[PDB]
Order: C-alpha cells, then structure tokens, then sequence
C-alpha cells in the first residue's frame, strides 16, 4: 500500500554559503513541526539520523580565493557531507528515501557527491528560482550557495579554477542528467552555460505557458525517460512564491504556488525512484513570526508529498466496526 | 434578467460543534459588511429572516456520549434548525434561494434535514477542505462539526451509535446525492467510507490535474445530471486558501483560490437550481484585524456569486440619457 | 538581441482624479526602487525625463461641474500631459518606448491624447479591475480617474456634457481600438456602454474560463490583428490581486496573479509594437510598510517585462573565459 515504508531524516545546518544568519536553524524548524508525527500517521517509519556538523573556519583560515567566500569551509564541509550521505545511502541498498533539511543550498555539492557515490547513474531535479550554477569567476556575490552545481557538472570544469582542497570534489554529473523547474532569476552567465550545454530547464515562463503537469512530465522525460534512474530532488524553498514561503534569503516574486510545488513532489514520489530529497534555504530568522509559520507549514506539506502523502486521502490500516465494542447502531435499532 | 429576484437570509451562530469560540459571530460579520447593499444594487430583494438560537446546554446536562462533545446540544439544535429551514423553504414553494451564514459546520445536519423535508430529491455539493463525515466512534476529536454528514447518509447508519434524542434525525441522503469539491485533509476512515460507498469527490489533487472548470462539470454531472434536483450548496470557508480566508478554525494550506471558489458558486447559481447555500466556519475572533477583513471580503464575494452576481457586469435598469436633463452634449455642440 | 535598446521614463503624479492622498508619490516609489539598475543590467538605455507637474487648482477655482470633482484641474492637466507626451513621442520617430508612472488613472486621457497625436492609428490595451469609462452624469463618485476613456471614445460623445475648457480634449479613439483585460468591478452604465458599442473586453471570468494565454491572444486579435498598430498599454496596478498589490486606492479581490500580469506585458512587449506603457494608481501611503514593498516589487517586475525582461534569462554581452586571466582550470590541471 506504500511505495516507501521507511525513510531517513538528516539535518545539514549550512550557513557559510550565504551571509544571512539563520539557515542553520532550518533543520530545527522542521523538527519543531508536526512533520514526524504526520509521517508516522501515514504508516511510514522515519528515522532521525541527526545533524551533520559543518566545518566553519575563521576568517584567517579561510580568506577569499577567486572571489569565493568561505571556500575552504565549503570544500571541507562538502567532503564531510558526502561521506555521511554516501554511508547512509549504502546502508539503504521498497527503497528507503533520505530526507535532508538545510541549511543553505551550498550543501548540495556534498549531498549529490555522496549520493552519486552510492548511485552513479542518478538524475537531478533542481527546483529553484535560481540556477545555482555560477562558476567562481562569474559570481558577483562570491556566495557558495549560488555555485553548488558548477563543481559537479563535467562540461563546466574548464571554467572552474583549480584548488588543491577541491580535488576530492569530483564532477559526477553530466549536463544531460539535470533538469530545472521554477527558474525566474538567472544570472546571464548561468543562462549562457545552461543553454550552451543543453541542460533541460523549465522556467516560470514555461510553467505559465505549459502548465505544471506538462512541465513535470517533460522534466522527467528529459533526465529519467523510463524511470530507470534514482532521483535526487533538490528543492530550494524559494522556488515557491514568497506569499507561501517568505522566510528565505533570496525571495523572488511570481513563484510556484504551494499546489504546483506539491504536484512536482507528488509525481517525483510516485515514480518509486525518489532516492534523496533535500530542502534548502529555510531561514527562520527572516520575516515575522507568521512568516516563519507559513514557510514552516509549506515545507512540511512539501516534504510529506515527497514521502507519498496523498491529498486524496489514505485508507485506514484497521477498519473500525461498531458491533466489536458491543454497541447498538441506529441500523441495528431500527430492526 | 435575473435568475433569482428574491432571497432569504438566515444566521445560525453554532459554536458547540467545535471548541474555538467565535463562530457564533459569523452571521454578524456578514451583516456588518456591505453584502446586503451590494445584493440590492444587483436588483435582488433580500429578506433578513434573523437568527436561529442554538440550544447550548451546560456540561452537567450534556456529558460526552460515544466520545461526542455536546451531542445533546447538537441533537436539540439540529431539530430546531430543521424546523426553521423547513418552514422557510415551504413558504418558498423564479424560486427563492435561502442564504445561511454560520456558525460552525455542525449546523449542516439541521439545515439539510429541514431542506430535504421541503425538497426530498435534493442533491448536496459540499465545498470543504474536510470530509465532515466522521462517524462518532471514528472521530479522534469528538467535535460535531466533523460529523454532520454521517447522520444524514443512509449507507452509514450501521456505523452510527443509537441515541434516543437522535431519533428525529432521520437519514435523508443517499451517498449518490453528494459531491465534494476541495478536499485536502481527510481522515483515514472518511477516505474509507467515501470510497466504499461511491461518494463523488474531487480533491485539490483533482482540481490541480483537471482544472476547476472540469471539476465543477463532473460534480454536477455526478449528482445532478440533467439539473432536475434542487441544490444544497454547503460551503466551508476553509475550502478556500488560508491566504484569502485565514479567519477560520481548521485552515489547511493549498486551498481553492477565491476565483476557483467564485467559479463553483457562479456555475451552481447559473443552474437555476440553487435552493440553499450555507457558508460555514467563519470565525472573526481568529487572526488579525486584516485577517478578518480578508475573510469577510472573501465570504461576501462568494455569497454574491451564489445569488447571481456576474463579474462581467450587469446592465442598468434604466439607461440614463443626457438630453432628458436639458443638457448640451459635446456631440450636440459640434453640430 | 534586444527589441528595444532605448526607453524613456516619465512620472505623472496625478492625485486630483481621486480623493485618497498618495498617488502623487507613485513615480518616486519606482525611482526609489532598483528598476533603473535592473533595466540597465539588461542592456537597455533608459532616460529619466522627469515629472509632469499637474495643474492643481483650489476649490474656488474648480467647483463641481456636472458632478465632476476637480474637472478644470483635470482639463488643464490633460492638455499639459498631452503636450509633453506628444513631444516625447515625436522625438522618438528599434523604436523607443515611453514608460509612464502615475499618479491616478485620470492621467490616461492626457497620455493617450498626446500619444495619438504622434501615432493616430494606435490601439489601447486597458488592464484594470475597472472600466474607467463612466461618462460624467453616470458617475456616482465624481472621481475623474473613473472617467478617463469616456472623453476619448468617439461613440460616447453624445453622453459627454459640453464644457468650453474641454474643447481641446478631442475624442481620438474608436470603440474598436480598445481591449480590456482584468475587469471585475464594472458599474452598470459602463457595462451598458461597453456592450452597446462592441468594445472588446475580457473580465476575470473570461480569464478563468479561457486562461490568460488565450485572453491575451484574443485581445491582440481584436484591436491589433496583424501587429500593424502602435500599442498604448494602460496598466492599472489594481488589475493585480490585492495579495500582490495591496497599496492602491480601489482594490478588488480575485485579481490577476503577478504571473498573469507578467504574461500580458511579456506578450505585448514581444509584439515589437509597445509604444507607451503607463502604470497607474500606485499609492505608497496606503497599507503597511510591507504592503508598499510588495506593491513596489510587483510594479517593478511588471515594468521590466514591458521593456523586454525575460524570466528564462538573458545572454551575457561578453562571455568570460578562465585562461584570459592567466588562471589554471580544473580541466587544465587534470591534463
Ligand atoms: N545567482 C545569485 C543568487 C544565488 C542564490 C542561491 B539559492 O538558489 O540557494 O537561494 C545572484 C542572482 N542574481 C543577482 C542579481 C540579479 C539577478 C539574479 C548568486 O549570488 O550567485
Ligand atoms: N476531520 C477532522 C476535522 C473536522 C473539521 C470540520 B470542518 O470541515 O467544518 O472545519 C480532523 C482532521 N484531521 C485531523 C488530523 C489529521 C488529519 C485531518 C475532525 O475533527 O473530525
Ligand atoms: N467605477 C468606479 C471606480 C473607479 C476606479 C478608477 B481606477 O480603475 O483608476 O482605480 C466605481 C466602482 N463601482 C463602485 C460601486 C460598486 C461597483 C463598482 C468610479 O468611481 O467611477
Ligand atoms: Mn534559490
Ligand atoms: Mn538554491
Ligand atoms: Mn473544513
Ligand atoms: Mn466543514
Ligand atoms: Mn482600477
Ligand atoms: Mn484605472
């Protein structure tokens, strides 16, 4: 009756991928919610595997290199994440999805690296207002959370500066293994690289013209045609409209409705191939108390959909009967 | 020019169907609005028939029975509502719609009972995030507003515990006479009963995949194929997204847009078969002042659509002419 | 690579078309934003042409005439606007769009008058919750911002009272040159005139049933079939849902989503025929600080779309290369 009967939960409180303090509280925002209770109510055994501890160096240890901010904290954290995800995914070999809560999106380099170590032929569905595929010299901001895919994509490696501490970060993705949904604020050089190397992408313009149902279908068609590959679903909460997810660092108006977001996750879940889902860029320190509650709520509904929650309802495990308790029913009484 | 030239208005301030104080202020929230003025401006004669006084017993008189909270207050209130609705609907036999403002949704047992007494072959369109069809032993909450349909549906009576004071509450609905729109938070046993007895239902997943236009059509097709039956439209305000109706007790993210809600009401109205519309679960004591204003506004637009308001405009009753006032026009002056 | 490489920007702080103080701050709300910076980042040369100074008479000089409030301030302002727009549009003869920020919508009589002087065969796309086509004796409010089209439409001139100071305001539009999108709160006499004279209109009901893609297509088909005519896009910010544009004087629930608004502007822009776009009814003195920020944001995204911003991204003018800086890439290092 369930596609996934077990799941693992991992927190990754990354906060050195971008300058706004608070993404480190992301995992706790979800733990404080009713997520676990709701998942159990659906019959799923969810194991909290704790948090990864990011490496956070001081300024002296981690100066700017090629404009990148905290790049050694990044490289060390990436390797620590990858090791943990790899070992979690290998104990998993009905499959057992890994649910990851961030943390800023710089964590994705590590999670995908480790995931691909366990499952080399995976595909990536990237749900985001942003491309997150800036190579270091093209990044105006120097924020690592805008670069995580660039280190992973083989076709881009002539645009990545060599750093010794980045050697263990091996490019494990082909451009043909990635599909974007939700884009609406690409940098020019991202647009260039995406089009040049033929990365499948469906922006909010595409969602408007095609509808989310067709977009989801085409995205899966592009990178997982016959559902042969494990899916890495990388969900940036800022893919959703700021009206439903205001508490995040780089919000952009005109996003996915919660319903559109749910449809993406419902379809990905229903493939039976959801291997890892990560939810990035929750920041409970941004916005009002009600803003945080809305963002939390949206996140929980999204993550539930990923694990197979159905808005059309679930059947009970044991159907209750009235006579079993020795109780007279109205139907019984009338006869 | 008008499908309905007259209408009746009834308040039912039920608040013993659920524990949050404030649904009793629902009718006043609408009376305080510009609803009446706007309805008159469309040429409709709307008569305020006052409020039904719910029976509210004290704890000693109304202890828990079969887990139900305030079940004798419920049974007595149900009978009082039914008597009033029946007499209102029988004076009505262009038909004259009855507009009912709640009050929590437990009132629906009474309104439908009385309605069916006047019009036995009616159908029910239930617009709600919830099923409201829990039988008493399956209800974790014991809140009557989550059970009103269960006492009315004939196929469910082997699951209703017999109570003497419930005898006058006769099941008057076949499962085939009900269609849901907007569901997104069903209890497992509700899901079971709905599927088992073939109740037509269109959840938010269905709305996403089909679109609201097709959903409305299919819902009417399922329970009123040739528009032969009077329609009881039971509209829970929490069917709408919390962004447009935050002031309600059990809000669930990812609801109908106001526009989707308007389309439901516009189509139901246009059948010429709208016999009763009830609007449930307004709670002006929940949320901020602006939250209440939004919910009020959404409710007024919804109720106006039910009575035939057209967003594409109405024609004037008397067309004004310039020369009638003895005034020189620009066209006149240029000649 | 760009449809429009240059554009002009004009502020018109009209505030005598309606009684709520604050629309005069509209132009500054946009100047304070990052609009100019973002437009430049797309490669467009935008020239700020300053503000038009409206004529604002005192009460003694400008008493009510035919129920109209501030009608001489209106007639004088209209002529001053028209002169300025005409001279701006004639210096413009890749064309150079004129972007106008209001100001209440009464400015439209002046902007269209001047525009048509430069381009007599123009068409008008009116994006609004309201018709703004009340003739003076039918207007209950007397607010000029609800009448600007009535003075321009030739077919309506037998319903316009003659005033000497209105002589220079010559009707320059045929009813067949106008198409509405977004209507949802028409006055009865507006509905009458619109239907009587066959003005193309697509209300929110039409948007719901047809979808915005079809609506845009049909609107352009109705008034600009072969893209032969210059387009005057008159965008009332209250066309958008109050959830995304709360800071405006006459907000009506159930409006266009920001995305739907963007699609309108994206398609109009892509015709290559966008000649003038005006954005009306911004009022930074209404609503909360966050309300103003949302409205500002929505306005900037809308105006950017008009000038050709693409949500699917732009290509860089110069593609950056790694070796040009004398830097070793990862690809280089591995060989
Ligand atoms: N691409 C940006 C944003 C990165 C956000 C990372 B995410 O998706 O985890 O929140 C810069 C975006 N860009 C900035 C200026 C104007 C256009 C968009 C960057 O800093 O590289
Ligand atoms: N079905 C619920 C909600 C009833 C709401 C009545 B309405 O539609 O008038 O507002 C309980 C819902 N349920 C609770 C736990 C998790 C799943 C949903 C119940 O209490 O029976
Ligand atoms: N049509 C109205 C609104 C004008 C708004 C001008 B805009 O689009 O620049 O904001 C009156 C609307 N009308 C009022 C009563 C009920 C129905 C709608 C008027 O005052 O003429
Ligand atoms: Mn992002
Ligand atoms: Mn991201
Ligand atoms: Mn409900
Ligand atoms: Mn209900
Ligand atoms: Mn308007
Ligand atoms: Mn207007």
């Amino acid at each position: 009756k369930l596609l996934y009967t077990s799941a693992n939960f991992l927190g990754i409180p990354t906060n050195r991928g971008q300058p706004k303090i608070g993404t480190y509280q992301g995992p706790e925002l979800i733990r404080k919610s009713n997520f676990f209770q709701l998942v159990a109510e659906d019959g799923i055994q969810l194991t909290d595997c704790g948090d990864i501890i990011p490496v956070e160096l001081n300024e002296a240890e981690d100066p700017q290199r090629f404009g990148m901010k905290w790049s050694r904290s990044f490289s060390l954290t990436t390797l620590r994440i990858a090791e943990r995800v790899e070992e979690l995914m290998k104990q998993s070999n009905k499959s057992t999805p890994l649910v990851i809560v961030g943390g800023d999106h710089s964590m994705a380099t590590g999670t995908i690296l480790g995931h691909a170590e366990a499952k080399p032929d995976l595909c990536v569905l990237w749900i985001d207002a942003h491309g997150d595929i800036n190579t270091p010299l093209n990044s105006a901001s120097g924020n690592m959370h805008g670069m995580p895919l660039s280190f992973l994509v083989k076709e881009l490696q002539d645009q990545i500066p060599w750093l010794d501490d980045f050697e263990g970060i091996k490019p494990c993705l082909n451009a043909s293994n990635i599909a974007y949904i939700g884009l609406r604020d690409l940098d020019a050089h991202e647009t260039h690289d995406i089009r040049k190397h033929g990365i499948a992408y469906f922006t909010m313009l595409d969602v408007d013209r095609m509808g989310i149902e067709a977009v989801i279908k085409e995205a899966l068609l592009a990178v997982n045609p016959r559902l042969e590959k494990a899916i890495h679903l990388s969900f940036d909460i800022d893919a959703l409209d700021p009206l439903v997810a205001p508490s995040t660092g780089t919000a952009v108006p005109g996003g996915l409705t919660l319903r559109e977001g749910l449809r993406i996750c419902e379809e990905v879940s229903a493939t039976g191939k959801l291997s890892v889902v990560e939810l990035a860029e929750l920041n409970p320190l941004l916005g009002s108390q009600e803003d945080v509650l809305k963002t939390q709520s949206s996140a929980v509904h999204i993550l539930r959909a990923c694990l197979g929650h159905c808005r059309s309802g679930h059947l009970p495990f044991k159907v209750r009967n009235l006579t079993d308790q020795g109780i007279m029913s109205r139907a019984a009484h009338m006869q």
